[PDB]
């Protein structure tokens, strides 16, 4: 054990995450993300099936961790006096989704529409394994370049699944729902079906929809991009102000506008020019 384990790169990226540092296994020379947790920066610990004081964020990445490439999984962790040490995969090469919109403006909407189905098929991989992620985003996405496919970071704000009501939240506002905003409270999956919204406008008009409290409230949409009907109905449903008139994740992978979505392979020598 110890970092004799890793070779150490560059800073990728710093944030409300922590830091997260390019890195090489040196076992095997296998690419992985080195990611540095403060211990007096963590709110929310829970324990293992182990049973050992860990950041929820290991609880989460654990419970979610496999087969699945939808998200970036934990290969490991390490405890310091004055932190966490994260192993993460590392796609390369790669880059997150608001650098990609932010280098290319509105995308496509053949384009969105694959990127959109993957993030819907990565949120229910997280919920089928017990995990709410509450703070969905494209600064949270990865995209694998070469193969056209798409992965979850940053659980540092999400949850254990649960059925009943939330009351405490620390994602990002804009991607908050308005009962959020109003009251405190919501539930995890129509909360997070509106964070896709959110995220659907984001990718197809090149930016968010909502920057203030009282435009989330009001839950008026204006399309600054051309963007087809259809595409609009969807958003507008994710964005529905009442809960219970959002769709279901099956409602909106079965709406007309995602259908015949491109496989990631085709997605990458398309759109990403593999
Ligand atoms: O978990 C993360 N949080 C924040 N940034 C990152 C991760 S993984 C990862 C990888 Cl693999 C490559 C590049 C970045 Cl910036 C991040």
């Amino acid at each position: 054990p110890l970092e004799s384990q890793y070779q150490v790169g560059p800073l990728l990226g710093s944030g409300g995450f922590g830091s997260v540092y390019s890195g090489i296994r040196v076992s095997d020379n296998l690419p992985v993300a080195i990611k540095h947790v403060e211990k007096d920066r963590i709110s929310d610990w829970g324990e293992l099936p182990n049973g050992t004081r860990v950041p929820m964020e290991v609880v989460l990445l654990k419970k979610v961790s496999s087969g699945f490439s939808g998200v970036i999984r934990l290969l490991d962790w390490f405890e310091r006096p004055d932190s966490f040490v994260l192993i993460l995969e590392r796609p390369e090469p790669v880059q997150d989704l608001f650098d990609f919109i932010t280098e290319r403006g509105a995308l496509q909407e053949e384009l969105a529409r694959s990127f959109f189905w993957q993030v819907l098929e990565a949120v229910r991989h997280c919920h089928n394994c017990g995990v709410l992620h509450r703070d969905i985003k494209d600064e949270n996405i990865l995209i694998d370049l070469n193969r056209g496919e798409l992965k979850l970071i940053d659980f540092g704000s999400g949850a254990l699944l649960k059925d009943t009501v939330y009351t405490d939240f620390d994602g990002t506002r804009v991607y908050s729902p308005p009962e959020w905003i109003r009251y405190h409270r919501y539930h995890g999956r129509s909360a997070a079906v509106w964070s896709l919204g959110i995220l659907l406008y984001d990718m197809v008009c090149g930016d968010i929809p909502f920057e203030h409290d009282e435009e989330i409230i009001r839950g008026q949409v204006f399309f600054r991009q051309r963007v087809s009907s259809e595409c609009q109905h969807l958003i507008r449903w994710c964005l529905a102000l009442r809960p219970s008139d959002r769709p279901t994740f099956e409602e909106i992978q079965n709406h007309p506008w995602m259908q015949d979505v491109l496989l990631p392979q085709e997605t990458a020598e398309i759109h990403l020019h593999s």
